[PDB]
């Protein structure tokens, strides 16, 4: 099964998932000079005041903070999107070192990590149907740089000891994802894919320009997680990022001048 190692990592995924070489794969490098301001875009509406977090899970690839998506409670609207997208989970990608870890890059710069808030289009009724559609998902991507601590991340960091290994989960109610957002909602957007198998080409990506700052100690605790299950030899969960993929026939649009 797929992973991030030399024998099962990104260069191998195309054998089981041929769409890995498709026309709208993610992530990509965002060339800031080539992206074009689009005055047709609207501000992003991020409405997370009623979000209901439930659980945090180590799935062997990353950890997911899961939300109750049985009602419009935490939704993304506006920007490039038509209609309403419900938050289902967020997770991160990160490196073994502070100079790598993001999936998207900005003028080839790698950030220490990247947060993905995953939302599905409510017109398709749930997530499994949404992933079969070209406009099924919207992923809000936020870069993490190492600097000052992000207070709203600390509850996540402090629960990681309890989900060290693959398949472990813990209650994670009453978490407010508003505390993971930067001040500005300026963004880039393009049509892409999931960055993990099955790599489905269902995503409108919305990548914020402003990174959030996290402390070195916060990201160090991400790097103490394990890819392996309990009782198995320890494999640190680091470098769980897919590199940039060919842009092919796409244009990245900017919401800002
Ligand atoms: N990293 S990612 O693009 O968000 N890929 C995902 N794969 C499975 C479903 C949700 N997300
Ligand atoms: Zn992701």
């Amino acid at each position: 099964h797929w992973g991030y190692g030399k024998h099962n990592g990104p260069e191998h995924w195309h054998k089981d998932f041929p769409i890995a070489k498709g026309e709208r794969q993610s992530p990509v490098d965002i060339d800031t000079h080539t992206a074009k301001y689009d005055p047709s875009l609207k501000p992003l509406s991020v409405s997370y005041d009623q979000a209901t977090s439930l659980r945090i899970l180590n799935n062997g690839h990353a950890f997911n903070v899961e939300f109750d998506d049985s009602q419009d409670k935490a939704v993304l609207k506006g920007g490039p999107l038509d209609g309403t997208y419900r938050l289902i989970q967020f997770h991160f990608h990160w490196g073994s070192l502070d100079g790598q870890g993001s999936e998207h890059t900005v003028d080839k710069k790698k950030y220490a990590a990247e947060l993905h808030l995953v939302h599905w289009n409510t017109k398709y009724g749930d997530f499994g149907k949404a992933v079969q559609q070209p406009d099924g998902l919207a992923v809000l991507g936020i870069f993490l740089k190492v600097g000052s601590a992000k207070p709203g991340l600390q509850k996540v960091v402090d629960v990681l000891d309890s989900i060290k290994t693959k398949g472990k989960s813990a209650d994670f109610t009453n978490f407010d994802p508003r505390g993971l957002l930067p001040e500005s909602l300026d963004y880039w957007t393009y049509p892409g894919s999931l960055t993990t198998p099955p790599l489905l080409e269902c995503v409108t990506w919305i990548v914020l320009k402003e990174p959030i700052s996290v402390s070195s100690e916060q990201v160090l605790k991400f790097r103490k997680l394990n890819f392996n299950g309990e009782g198995e030899p320890e494999e640190l969960m680091v470098d769980n990022w897919r590199p940039a993929q060919p842009l092919k026939n796409r244009q990245i649009k900017a919401s800002f001048k």
